[PDB]
């Protein structure tokens, strides 16, 4: 309901050219009618539309120079008047004829004194889905994402900034990122460059930030215009030696690798979403970093922190494993077939020299909890339980298991010290969580861990995209089996004696684990053979043998994502290591300066062929 | 850390250029610098770089032959001084402008009498990856990859050797072959025979081989050019007679087949790794010879090797199957619940002439394993231990199983005359790797035998990067099973009584053979249901369902390379079976001369249709 207000008003403004005479003479070029319309009497002219315009601005949309040309004739004062509510808020008639990317009007008002600075801030040009559009706020900013270039330069000439500023802090230069009409806008970049007169006192026009902070250079990494950003790349590297066919070059290596600051380069290309923007990795500068890094003291380091979690595994089963249990005493199975137990375990019998071996394993599991906790969920002395909603989709798939490896392993040392009944529940999703976490080490290792990308895709959507449809129909049968069987004998087939069972034990052959229930001995229900027959040609035949099939088109429709995957998860490895690893081991890479006359930025160089 | 050794010096090359007036000069045409700079006072000149060059090494590297000219008229003694440092070493002025591909300074280095046989044997010019690039190690053999023809007259004018060798011994032929520009090279080897005037003494320039021994038309069927290699044929092969559209033509047929030596060129193509050569077996006077050579008295000599080697399993598996058991003497089942077993086998009673027959089947396998073993790894006459290392993958995977099965058959021998206990598991191998092998004759036999080479493309591979993921999974739930199940009575559900079968069956239930267990009787334990359940989403839907769909992508992107890999086989099994079987048999193919007036070397020939 919200664009609803836009497009009632939309209409309701032409109704106001429809009510009014001057404005329905405004929109066509009735300049007879224009003549004797201000010229029989003294109309008035400042009576706005239906969202507050003159028509100036009509004549200025409605392409309209004559009638115009009239206005300026008859009232030359409405220029200065912007248009006033809510959406076209600010809007002048210097904007509307640069939108119209010429009218010889800029001409007329610029000689009538147009007001070049004026902020068109209203909500018809914030940058967001709901607009169709972006331009910035100011007149410079229009031209040059229409490209008219012979009109900006006469913008220029009578003294536009390049300087200016929006409410987000962006620039002109951090427009021309943002069009989407790429190699056509490139060369426009490199106009406003040339007429970079001085640095106003301390940066040379393009080092300045937005408003979130960011360089012109970096925001393109971030939208991914891939041909403006090799563009950008041409100042920033430095040709060396040549030989033939060899090229030696010397990329700059400043604004793309941590320096401090949580705002480098690499970090954004990880935390943005856009999947466009992934593919600035096979660009000639970083391709061949990322790969230096990981490849020199970035994969050993990574393996020789997945052997110690190895271990610790190791010494959690052992540990998990080996258990203060003893025979059951003082309770019977009084409840006669329904507890088939033997053990009811121990509470603080630890009385043996044997047990200080499982009194290491259960202090060197417990210890590492806390070390797991406080590196990647440091927020916890604050004690904030909403907090962890912040957590859940901030943060990985994989930064939610070890987060929840955690808990249970907690767990087991709050029941262990208060000993209550329920053990092996917590301890339960202790121990398979924690295998299954190994598969985040999976991620490199060789190249045998673009598996593990797939498997990725495919736990998400298509199989809970059939997880429900096993739900739909097994739901049914299984009633329909407990109806079925509701007059039957339980000890000859107890498949269904009881609903939280007979729910289960359908479940058992969906997947065709379970044999199928038969018993040839004695004769079953004749309604049984009909409806279990409907039964398999449904599940077994036609649901799950549809599986391998709709697995069949999502396995080579993502032939080539699953690769470029792979190498997000990599730099999503390096990025997360630098950032915690300390200094005085994993030297920073690149080549330093000072020490050659280049300066205190470091650098890094390519040798290649051009062939 | 070895190449940054490289670039650390590179940058330190420019520092001295930086440091010094004179090579900061040099990069520049600073010729008016360049005037008062040796005309104000007499500076000196042999200054060497970081990498010890002079200034007419850099007014060389970068283009300035306006300087080197002045530098010539300053003082011309530098072409004679080369560079000096480990990498470019012995690289002298002469080399450089051939690599700038002319500088019109050969017409003024060679007037001013250039040294040209000179040897830039640095090792920034060895054929390694490191390097980027190979040009041999002379400038005849520099501007012949470059390819600047009139230089090279001009350069062979004043006395250039066609006949220079390296240390790896390749001549100037030998580095046309590899350079990656294959056509555009191709015009360039016409011209360097043009200028062979005369042999030397013995062979006509074109017959010599390199270090490794090889004449350059076979290094053509090492690295594949198969571009190059049919325009080297067009010497060899000699038309006959034209019928309208008949065309027939005798090949030459004398470098390539099995001529003693063990270098003709066949031997070559399956010893080498490159993907890229093994499409030479489609060129027209090989792909031609393996088919006659294969089928006519090729393919029945396997078959019938293939017949024997059936019969010796047959006589290998009756002679396993009858075996001197005896019933369970003097040992009761004094273990009760573990000991269940009846014969405890015979140590010396042959006793019987049914055993004699037996005996034949005994000495007859025993026999053929020494000669498995003498035929295939004859080094075990030196008795080294670690020449074993050298044999496993020196080797193709079915020269793996039958060596291995002959060490079983070996302990069959000496188990049974020690007598000792264990003895039906070295059997156990020596049956299934023995019946397992007989698909190393289901190479050829038919054309139902490229099935084989894909089960060898994915046993590699695309099932050992599952049977990792398998077991990172299973370990979890079999231990979270044998938690689960530790409180439980092992006489129903004895699936999980104790962790090494519990580890097996869990094993069991993920490629669904067992049933997954279900008393249905007595009440199983309440968190049992809920985490199995768990265990048959991720194993029997979602990880074993991917895997065929895993193999579908595998199985048409390999699908036109299954057949060029099975015309591998053949060749491999001809060139084996030719190099094993002796003469007076085999009759080696083609047609001999001396009987028609051609010579010694003999011939085949391919009559066919232009079309
Ligand atoms: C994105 C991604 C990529 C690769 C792998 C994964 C893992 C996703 C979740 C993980 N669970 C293991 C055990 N679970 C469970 C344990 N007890 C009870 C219940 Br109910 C469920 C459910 C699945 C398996 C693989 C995820
Ligand atoms: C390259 C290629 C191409 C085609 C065929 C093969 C064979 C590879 C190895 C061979 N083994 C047979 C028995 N094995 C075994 C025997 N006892 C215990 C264990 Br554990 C393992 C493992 C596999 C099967 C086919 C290989
Ligand atoms: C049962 C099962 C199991 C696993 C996989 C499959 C299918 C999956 C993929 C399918 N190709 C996909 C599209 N095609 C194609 C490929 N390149 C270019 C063009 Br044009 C078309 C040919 C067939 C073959 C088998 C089926
Ligand atoms: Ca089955
Ligand atoms: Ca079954």
């Amino acid at each position: 309901s919200w664009a609803q207000s836009r497009d009632e008003q939309n209409l309701l403004q032409q109704k106001r050219i429809w009510e009014s005479p001057l404005l329905l003479a405004a929109k066509d070029n009735d300049v007879q009618a224009l003549n004797k319309l201000l010229k029989y009497e003294d109309c008035k002219v400042h009576q706005r539309g239906a969202m507050g315009e003159t028509a100036l601005h009509i004549a200025a949309l409605y392409d309209n120079l004559e009638a115009a040309m009239v206005l300026m004739e008859a009232a030359p004062e409405l220029v200065f008047e912007p248009m006033t509510s809510e959406l076209y808020e600010g809007q002048t008639a210097l904007h509307i004829a640069v939108v119209n990317q010429n009218m010889n009007l800029v001409r007329a008002l610029l000689a009538r004194r147009a007001s070049v600075s004026a902020r068109a801030t209203g909500t018809a040009f914030r940058r967001s889905p709901c607009n169709l559009i972006y331009f910035g706020e100011h007149p410079l900013s229009f031209a040059a994402c229409v490209n008219s270039e012979e009109i900006v330069r006469l913008l220029i000439e009578h003294g536009a900034d390049i300087r200016a500023q929006d409410s987000l802090g962006n620039t002109v230069l951090h427009i021309l990122i943002l069009q989407p009409n790429k190699t056509f806008a490139c060369q426009m970049y490199n106009l406003l460059l040339s007429y970079d007169r001085h640095g106003d006192h301390l940066q040379p026009l393009d080092l300045v930030p937005n408003h979130q902070g960011l360089t012109p250079f970096k925001l393109a990494g971030v939208e991914g215009n891939t041909v403006m950003f090799q563009h950008l790349m041409q100042k920033r590297k430095h040709t060396q030696w040549t030989y033939g066919p060899l090229t030696s070059t010397l990329y700059d290596l400043t604004e793309i690798d941590s320096s401090g600051d949580e705002q480098s380069l690499l970090e954004l290309i990880i935390t943005t979403k856009k999947r466009e923007a992934r593919q600035i990795l096979d660009q000639t500068p970083v391709k061949e970093l990322v790969s230096l890094k990981w490849k020199r003291y970035g994969r050993p380091y990574f393996c020789m922190l997945g052997a110690i979690y190895l271990l610790y595994i190791i010494c959690f089963t052992m540990c998990c494993i080996y258990r203060p249990l003893k025979p059951r005493t003082n309770n019977r199975t009084s409840p006669r077939d329904n507890t088939l137990l033997q053990q009811k375990l121990l509470q603080e019998a630890y009385m043996t020299p044997k047990d200080d071996i499982r009194l290491v394993g259960e202090l060197v599991t417990v210890i590492g909890a806390i070390i797991i906790l406080l590196v990647e969920v440091p927020d916890i002395f604050r004690m904030g339980v909403t907090r962890f909603f912040g957590q859940t989709i901030l943060g990985g798939p994989f930064h939610v298991l070890i987060i929840t490896y955690a808990f249970m392993v907690l767990v087991t040392m709050v029941m262990r010290l208060i000993s209550a009944s329920g053990e092996v529940v917590p301890m339960s999703f202790a121990l398979v969580l924690g295998w299954c976490n190994v598969m985040y080490f999976a991620r490199g290792f060789q190249m045998l861990g673009p598996f593990t990308i797939m498997i990725q895709k495919m736990i998400f959507g298509d199989l809970m995209r059939f997880c429900w449809l096993m739900a739909v129909v097994i739901l049914g049968f299984a009633s329909a089996f407990y109806i079925i069987f509701q007059t039957e004998d339980p000890e000859e087939l107890g498949h269904f004696y009881d609903y939280p069972m007979a729910l289960f034990s359908t479940f058992e052959l969906f997947l065709t684990i379970i044999d199928g229930p038969a018993n040839y001995n004695v004769d079953l229900p004749f309604m049984y053979s009909i409806t279990y027959a409907a039964f398999a040609i449904i599940a077994t035949l036609l649901m799950l043998n549809l599986l391998i099939a709709m697995m069949g088109d999502t396995h080579w429709r993502v032939a080539h994502e699953r690769d470029e995957l792979w190498r997000a998860q990599i730099v999503a490895t390096t990025v997360m290591l630098e950032r915690k690893l300390p200094r005085c081991l994993w030297p920073r890479s690149g080549i330093c300066g000072r020490e050659y006359g280049l300066g205190d930025r470091w650098f890094l160089r390519v040798e290649d062929r051009q062939d």
